[PDB]
DNA sequence: ATTATGACGCT
DNA sequence: AGCGTCATA
């Protein structure tokens, strides 16, 4: 009764960009804006993998992963903008970039978690606490929300998508008491509010649109965001939660779109996130270990307590090419002329770092897939990085790795490299 | 021959 | 430390 906890203590938004790559190549060649159009990677193999896509070539099937040349299939007219190469290989500086010019202008709001390179979380709960100190009991007009769907609503005793988002958006603030300064569905509405003004100011200041989600903790905040992708943003009440979760596959939720998920539906026998509340958290214990198990004990239920961590920058940097098919490099040379050109890329990219950001790399980890492996990464060394130099970082990656090389004599490598991959790591205050 | 990343958890 | 899992453009 008075104590069971509701995780309605804090109020968390996630920001994602909508198409992102696309709409930064929009940006810069406004020939692409408004037209089905895709981000590709190389161009040889299959017209290249396709890694975004604009909601107009969604419509025609295109999806990532694909390759060009089968998007084309389904869409004739789609236009294709190329991830830039440097050094051999592509280079996602331009993106990267882009990022950092959102992330810094959602810090602006509050502190903000690097979630990926299109996304981050906000924890609101202070700013909500003081926006409603300034309304002083003012209720919040429909006017302050025009992006903005209650998930759930309407319900109860027009044929139009925009004409529903208002009339739920209606029902919610006709039923929110604005008296109570405590209460968890007016902390989350005003917390909207402020999520509508950080999303006017990325897309006045750089152009580009996105979603977001808000609710009382990350995992409900990102499952809100794509409800009404793109661009408008979802709120997720703690009300809300029993109908939403009673049809919700397990796996859309974050972290258990893998393994553990699929393990989830078979072990239990269920579909659906809301049939995990029969199961008492010892019994999802069992199952799933001590953390896994509580943790979906209170995720079911809509609580989740992981923090917004406070971190804007990405706490690694790496350099990685796949060397495919009959690309595998197969001779020393080979092998060192493309680690000196992660290296260098590398190198420049941590050089633009700590001058940015006031931080130097300590670590220089090394990874190698060899032919024959299925799985991602076949071995994993680091070792010290001590001097922001290429031709030093790309002669102790060979170093570390010499003794893989199977073949008898020196010149040749066997077996073939089918993955290269370097990362700075362990950053210290500079 | 989706590729290029990046974070977190386990032992 | 090195490996595995999960995630996102
Ligand atoms: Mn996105
Ligand atoms: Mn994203
Ligand atoms: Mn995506």
């Amino acid at each position: 009764g008075p104590h069971m906890a509701t995780g309605q203590d804090r109020v968390v938004a996630l920001v994602d960009m909508d198409c992102f790559f696309v709409q930064v190549e929009q940006r810069q060649n406004p020939h692409l804006r408004n037209k089905p159009c895709a981000v590709v990677q190389y161009k040889s193999w299959k017209g290249g993998g396709i890694i975004a896509v604009s909601y107009e070539a969604r419509a025609f099937g295109v999806t990532r992963s694909m390759w060009a040349d089968d998007a084309k299939k389904l869409c004739p007219d789609l236009l294709l903008a190329q991830v830039r190469e440097s050094r051999g290989k592509a280079n996602l500086t331009k993106y990267r970039e882009a990022s950092v010019e959102v992330m810094e202008i959602m810090s602006r709001f509050a502190v903000i978690e690097r979630a990926s390179i299109d996304e981050a979380y906000v924890d609101l709960t202070s700013a909500v606490q003081e926006r409603l100190q300034k309304l002083q009991g003012q209720p919040i007009s429909a006017d302050l929300l025009p992006s903005t769907y209650i998930e759930g609503l309407p319900q109860g005793p027009t044929v139009q998508k925009e004409g529903m988002r208002k009339q739920g958006l209606f029902q919610w603030l006709d039923s929110l008491q604005i008296d109570n300064l405590t209460s968890p569905d007016l902390q989350l509405t005003v917390g909207a509010v402020i999520v509508e003004e950080m999303r006017a100011a990325i897309e006045r200041e750089t152009g580009f649109q996105c979603s977001a989600g808000i609710s009382h903790n990350k995992v409900l905040a990102k499952l809100a965001c794509g409800l009404n992708k793109p661009n408008r943003q979802t709120l997720v009440s703690h009300g809300s939660v029993p109908q939403l979760f009673s049809q919700m596959p397990i796996r859309k939720i974050r972290s258990l779109g893998g393994k553990l998920g699929a393990s989830v539906i078979e072990i239990l026998g269920i579909e659906y996130m809301g049939e995990l509340t029969q199961f008492t958290e010892s019994q999802l214990q069992s199952h799933f270990g001590e953390k896994n198990g509580s943790w979906l004990y209170a995720m079911c239920r809509g609580i989740e307590h992981d923090p917004v961590k406070p971190r804007q920058l990405p706490k690694t940097i790496g350099c990685s090419k796949n060397f495919p098919g009959k690309t595998a490099l197969a001779t020393r040379e080979q092998v060192q002329w493309w680690l000196l050109q992660l290296a260098q890329e590398l190198e420049e990219r941590l050089t633009k770092d700590r001058n940015d950001n006031d931080r130097v790399a300590t670590q220089l980890v090394v990874s190698i897939r060899v032919q024959g492996d299925k799985r991602l990464s076949s071995l994993r060394r680091c070792c010290a990085l001590t001097r922001y130099d290429a031709h030093k970082m790309s002669h102790d990656a060979f170093t570390v790795i010499k003794n893989c090389n199977t073949s008898g004599i020196q010149t040749e490598w066997s077996p073939p490299l089918t993955m290269l991959f370097l990362c700075a790591t362990k950053f210290s205050a500079s």
